[PDB]
C-alpha cells in the first residue's frame, strides 16, 4: 500500500536531454516582462540551420526561490510532454549562468492583442475575422485544456491573454510559471503572495485560495465571453471590490456577448456554476464543440 505513491514531476532530476549551449542562442526583441520574467524573441542555432524561438528567463534581481520556481516550471513541462495547442518546451540552458526556457515562437502573438486589432474587421460569415475562426479558437484551447487535465496538471491563468496565435490559426495555450500536478490531493491550496487576476478566478480560489480542474474550466468559460466579444475586458463597469465580490458569489454572471453562439453561452453558464462539480469537464468542452464545429 504505502509502497506506492505518486511520483511528483517536480522532483525528478532535470534531464540534460533539453540542454542547449546559450553561445548558439542570440536574442532578439523583448516579447512581454511581467511576475512571469521576462521573454525574449531568439535564434537557436542548430536545435533542430536556425529556427525562431522564445526565451523565459528571470529578472537579475530574482530571489532564489523565484529560480527554483523556473526549475520547477521546467520539470512540468519537461514531464507534461508534448501537444499541438501548447506553447511546447524546445530546450533549456540551466548552467554557465541563469536558467533560460526555450519554447516555441508564435508569430501572431497573444489573442486578447489580436483580437481587439482585428475587432472593426470582424465580420459572422465570408483573410479576416470570422464566426467560424472563434469556434476553432475555443475548440482548440479546450483540446489544449483536455490535455493538461489528463496529465493531472492546471494552469491556474488561463485567459485569452495567456493565448498565442502562430501559423494556420493554431493556438497555443502559455506561460506555465502557476502550473501545478496535483495528482496527489486533486487540489491545490496557493500559499503564495501574488497578485492574481481575479476576474478570471473561480470564486472558490478567490475565497479559499483552492484550485482545481474545476477551477480551470471556470476560466475558460471567462475565456469564452473575452473571444466572443471580441477582446472585451470581462465584467465591464465593475471593479474589483466589496461589490464585485458578493456579485459573484450571489451568482452574479455575465450576459453573452453579442456574437457568441447560444450553444457557447451555455456552455459559458455550466463553466461558471457555484458548484465545481456541475461544471463540465474539458473533456465534455471538446466534445461539445466538435459537434457544433460539425453541424456549422
Ligand atoms: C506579436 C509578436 C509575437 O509576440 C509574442 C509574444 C510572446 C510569445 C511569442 C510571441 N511566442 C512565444 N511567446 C511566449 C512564450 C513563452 C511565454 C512565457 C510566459 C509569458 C509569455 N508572454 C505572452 C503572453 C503573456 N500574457 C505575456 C507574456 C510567453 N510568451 C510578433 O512580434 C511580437
Amino acid at each position: 500500500g504505502n509502497n506506492y505513491s505518486y511520483i511528483d514531476p517536480t522532483q525528478l532530476p532535470y534531464d540534460h536531454k533539453w540542454e542547449f549551449p546559450r553561445n548558439r542562442l542570440s536574442f532578439g526583441k523583448t516579447l512581454g516582462a511581467g511576475a512571469f520574467g521576462k521573454v525574449v524573441e531568439a535564434t537557436a542555432q542548430g536545435l533542430i540551420a536556425a529556427m525562431t524561438v522564445a526565451v523565459k528567463m528571470l529578472k537579475p534581481s530574482a530571489h532564489s526561490t523565484e529560480r527554483e520556481a523556473l526549475m520547477s516550471e521546467l520539470k512540468v513541462l519537461s514531464y507534461l510532454g508534448n501537444h499541438e495547442n501548447i506553447v511546447n518546451l524546445l530546450g533549456a540552458c540551466t548552467h554557465g549562468g541563469p536558467t533560460l526556457v526555450i519554447t516555441e515562437y508564435c508569430c501572431y502573438g497573444d489573442l486578447l492583442n489580436f483580437l481587439r486589432r482585428k475587432r472593426d474587421e470582424f465580420v459572422p460569415y465570408k483573410d479576416f475575422l470570422t464566426l467560424e475562426h472563434l469556434l476553432s479558437f475555443s475548440y482548440q484551447v479546450a483540446k489544449g485544456m483536455a490535455f493538461l487535465a489528463s496529465k493531472n496538471c492546471i494552469h491556474r491563468d488561463l485567459a485569452a491573454r495567456n493565448i498565442l496565435l502562430t501559423h494556420g490559426n493554431i493556438t497555443k495555450i502559455c506561460d506555465f510559471g502557476l502550473a501545478r500536478d496535483i495528482k496527489n490531493d486533486s487540489n491545490y491550496v496557493d500559499k503564495g503572495n501574488a497578485r492574481l487576476p481575479v476576474k478570471w478566478m473561480a470564486p472558490e480560489s478567490i475565497f479559499n485560495s483552492v484550485y482545481t480542474f474545476e477551477s480551470d474550466v471556470w476560466s475558460y468559460g471567462i475565456f469564452l465571453w473575452e473571444l466572443f466579444s471580441l477582446g472585451s475586458s470581462p465584467y465591464p463597469g465593475m471593479p474589483v471590490d466589496s461589490k464585485f465580490y458578493k456579485m459573484i458569489k450571489e451568482g452574479f454572471r455575465m450576459s453573452s456577448p453579442e456574437y457568441a453562439p447560444a450553444e457557447m453561452y451555455d456552455i459559458m453558464k455550466t463553466c461558471w456554476d457555484a458548484d465545481p462539480d456541475k461544471r463540465p469537464t474539458f473533456k465534455q468542452i471538446v466534445q461539445d464543440i466538435e459537434k457544433q464545429i460539425s453541424e456549422s
